[PDB]
């Protein structure tokens, strides 16, 4: 149907054809340190290929602007770039989603987060789903043998890249979730598991430092991890052990296990809880019906990524959500979304 | 900036960080014949993730459709797939891109196109783009010693990888090309340069089945290319010499060559061209402005799979060609749009 439809139809099909580009053209410009110089050059600044590439590491300058000056062109297609126009030379500004990948105050950005899926212990996982779809298991563990979070502790280079990916992408979003979720004023001892590094515990107690917190995590995770005011690191295994607190939270934990491996866990936090005690779960929830948004999108991304970094998990809706907290002895449960296409999922106990 | 927009913005920063599992995700799908399965059905057909894998060699379809589902609800937010829900039952039906990627009344679709930038050969050469763009050179002849056309006459799987590739994408626009293109009336002996396995040529020849046609190429491509009526298949090198013909054919070659090499190149074509001869130049002309449309994505996807495999071509805009002409010697140039993303440049001798 029509001819304008048409057309557009017949290059969607060619820019799928070779969209393993994008995310490796995506990375080299990020990696050039190219956001990072037009972002320092000033606010809303303008900068040609010519004038990004005298600040490259380059003995050929001409061909790298003129290379360079391609993939901008190409980022301006997809939206992470703006482009002006000086006497036929070609100007580029960072467009809204490419501030996401400039270090901001701290030197933090989602950088560490993408170049966590380029990694070469990963790379080979991701063309091995129709291996897993038609004989099971896990892509992950078919490559390199030991399950995810298990192999973790026994290669200290992708633990710790896996750790600042996760370290990256909270930090880029606990400031919009605090904001959202004012849910902590009846919290005083916190308890995350699984809480990483722990920037997610002490971005909560800069904001409310009446809370002090505990961080439970695997020994390999908090081996070296920062020593945040008001945090106290725990190394064992919530499958286990839970220590004892008013309030458990979890962000980007439930996702990744089945549900006998949900109740078990819930069933600690139940032990570790006071009868008045709660757990704050932040997930995205399962969508009813996938669509055309690029939230949609975000969400079938880490579906696909858990298929091939640990299949027992799933994203999960509201009843699924509800029943398994029920069985493990919760009475209440609320759903409040906090922005950037998450929830805070509120087990009273 | 609307909090709908500033959501937005996050989503698709986040769908960037995790681009790379979508080709996985689309190869994977499409090689497990799930377009051929639901094509299978009829026009229009929703079939259930269940269904799908009914066709499947799985050995365990419940492991294979819980799975499965996940990876076509991914398609269903990249408007590859559609999805429509009957009694809390997830079904997928095709949409008008997988159209592409379904073996059409000869077999032929995009399938092979796509396969080729997914090779063991080519996958290294992506992400090394960085380094190319710092030291200058090429990414493929970095990984591979050799610059890009010879080292296809030294690996006879990759070479057939890639002629099939050239096959499937110029089976899909030539009919179109043709179709909106009449300027083959009066041509009586066509000669194409760079011509692939014959395709092109033989689909011309059989709408004006007048004209002979000869098919200069590389001998490693011509040994094993099929007879076509009319088609003579002749080994050489268009920069040596180009057998005469009243016109003279190019698809997807000039933007192959830096400047210098289109002199030589439009010298040839001059020396082989009867005094009333012409070329013909079948491209996608460089675009004044990189817009967001899957027309400039898929422009730009090219530009940069010419940065990793032959760095220097250039796409080119009408100054550009118009100068490279006159410098040839050549009187009038000519630019008629004809489908499919791609142009007919005119050299009029
Ligand atoms: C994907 S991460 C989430 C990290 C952090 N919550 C965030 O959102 O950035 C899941 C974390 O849970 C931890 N984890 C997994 N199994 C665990 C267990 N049995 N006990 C403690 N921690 C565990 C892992 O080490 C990992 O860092
Ligand atoms: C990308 S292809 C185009 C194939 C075909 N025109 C199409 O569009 O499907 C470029 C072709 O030009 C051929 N080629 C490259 N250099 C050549 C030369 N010096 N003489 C003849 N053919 C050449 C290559 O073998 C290759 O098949
Ligand atoms: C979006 O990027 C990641 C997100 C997450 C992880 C890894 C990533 O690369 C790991 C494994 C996992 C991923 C997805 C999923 O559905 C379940 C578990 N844990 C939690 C979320
Ligand atoms: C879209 O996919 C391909 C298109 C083409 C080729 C390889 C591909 O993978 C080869 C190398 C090349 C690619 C791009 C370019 O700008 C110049 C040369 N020749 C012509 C067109």
């Amino acid at each position: 149907p029509s001819k304008q439809e048409e057309e557009e139809t017949y290059s969607y099909a060619m820019q799928l054809a070779s969209a393993i580009v994008f995310p490796a053209v995506l990375q080299a410009v990020i990696e050039l340190d190219v956001f990072e110089i037009i972002n320092k050059a000033g606010p809303g600044a303008k900068l040609s290929a010519s004038e990004i590439v005298a600040q490259f590491p380059t003995k050929n300058p001409e061909a790298a602007a003129t290379m360079l000056d391609r993939v901008l062109r190409l980022l301006v297609s997809y939206n992470v770039l703006y482009c002006s126009l000086v006497a036929g030379v070609r100007l580029y500004s960072l467009a809204p989603v490419s501030k996401y990948y400039v270090r901001n105050q701290n030197g933090v950005s989602l950088r560490p987060f993408m170049n966590f899926h380029l990694d070469k212990a990963l790379m080979p996982c991701w063309f091995r789903l129709k291996e897993q779809i038609l004989e099971g298991g896990s892509a992950f563990h078919k490559v390199h043998g030991i399950n995810f979070y298990d192999y973790l502790g026994t290669d200290s280079r992708l633990n710790e890249a896996f750790n600042i990916a996760m370290f990256s992408q909270s930090s880029i979003v606990m400031d919009k979730i605090i904001e959202s979720y004012k849910g902590f004023d009846h919290v005083n001892q916190l308890v995350e598991v699984g809480g990483g590094l722990g920037i997610t515990l002490s971005m909560i107690i800069s904001k409310y430092p009446h809370i002090k917190g505990i961080n439970l995590e695997l020994p390999h995770v908090i081996q070296d991890a920062p020593s945040y005011p008001g945090v106290k690191h725990v190394g064992g295994d919530m499958f286990e052990r839970i220590p004892e607190g008013d309030t458990i939270l979890m962000k980007w934990v439930f996702i990744g296990f089945d549900d006998d491996q949900c109740l078990r866990l819930l069933r600690n936090c139940y032990n570790a809880l006071p009868v008045d005690g709660k757990v704050l779960v932040i997930d995205t929830l399962l969508p009813e019906v996938p669509e055309n948004s690029s939230a949609s999108r975000e969400t079938s991304n880490m579906e696909a990524i858990g298929l091939t970094l640990v299949v027992q998990g799933k994203l999960r809706t509201k009843q699924e959500l509800k029943a398994l907290a029920i069985e493990a002895g919760f009475k209440t449960i609320n759903f409040e979304y906090c922005a950037c296409n998450l929830y805070v999922t509120e087990f009273y106990k």
